[PDB]
């Protein structure tokens, strides 16, 4: 008769992930122990209880007790997937055992840096122009974004000090002009927009 609990290795399992992996791509390997023999003693792996959202991105092997990639992580979408790991023997009494596993997901420059534009209407010189706003939906360096007028053209960006804003203004005034703007990740490979705009 069955003698003995599963065991896990560890009572709890922290974990890396970079967001995007390829569905077949190794999360982690959970493994647990039964000091009893024969069926009383061989360990199923299961996580029926677990978020739908974890069961929808990851898949656990019920003999080996690893978690590979099934599905899209997006850290943009969801940051952290914490959940349990239930181990039972198969005693036809079968005692289980629970260890419970954090996987942090790792944020990719996988999102191009956005940027929103409108106007305001001799013209005095560094007069604002126009609006601009930039946000890029990454982490850290993914989303530490550099904005600036493609060409020579006499406006420029000036911050509303410290979703990012600035007035697009005036370097020099006279008396019509179309005006790209640039926007730049500082992470790599960094990723890139551009807004046009007729000056109004
Ligand atoms: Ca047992
Ligand atoms: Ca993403
Ligand atoms: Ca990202
Ligand atoms: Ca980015």
């Amino acid at each position: 008769t069955n003698d003995n609990a599963p065991k896990f290795e560890r009572p709890s399992y922290e974990a890396e992930l970079s967001e995007n992996s390829p569905i077949g791509h190794s999360v982690i390997q959970v493994k647990a122990n039964d000091s009893d023999q024969g069926a009383n003693a061989e360990i199923e792996y299961t996580f029926h209880q677990a978020p739908e959202v974890v069961r929808r991105l990851l898949r656990l092997d019920r003999n080996t007790g690893l978690i590979t990639v099934q599905g899209p992580v997006d850290r943009e979408d969801l940051s952290t997937l914490r959940f349990s790991v239930l181990a039972k023997d198969r005693g036809t009494n079968p005692k289980s055992a629970r260890a419970q596993v954090v996987v942090t997901v790792k944020d990719m420059n996988d999102n191009a840096p956005t940027i929103e534009i409108r106007g305001i209407g001799d013209v005095a010189e560094e007069t604002a122009v126009a609006l601009v706003q930039v946000s890029d939906r990454d982490e850290g360096e993914n989303a530490a974004v550099t904005c600036v007028v493609a060409g020579d053209v006499p406006f420029q960006l000036r911050q509303a000090s410290e979703k990012k804003k600035y007035f697009l203004q005036t370097t020099t005034p006279l008396d019509d002009y179309t005006i790209e703007i640039v926007a730049v990740d500082s992470g790599n490979p960094p990723l890139s927009s551009t807004n046009s705009l007729k000056v109004q």
